[PDB]
This record gives C-alpha cells, sequence and structure tokens, in this order.
C-alpha cells in the first residue's frame, strides 16, 4: 500500500503560514495607528 499527500495539501499548508503572519501585522497595523490617533 502507498499513500502520499499532494500539492493542494501543501498549498493549504503554506496558506496557514501567510494567514497567521498577516494577523500579527494586522495588530501591528493597529498598534502603530492606535498610537497615531
Amino acid at each position: 500500500f502507498n499513500y502520499k499527500y499532494g500539492w493542494s495539501f501543501a498549498f493549504a499548508a503554506i496558506s496557514f503560514l501567510l494567514t497567521e503572519s498577516a494577523g500579527v501585522m494586522s495588530v501591528y497595523l493597529f498598534m502603530k495607528r492606535y498610537t497615531a490617533e
């Protein structure tokens, strides 16, 4: 028996990495602009 994940599994894997990294920068976009008010 052989089983192996594919490209879209790896595409869904890396899609986690860019989503959470932007939310860090999304608070950082707030943390710089809440000071700006």
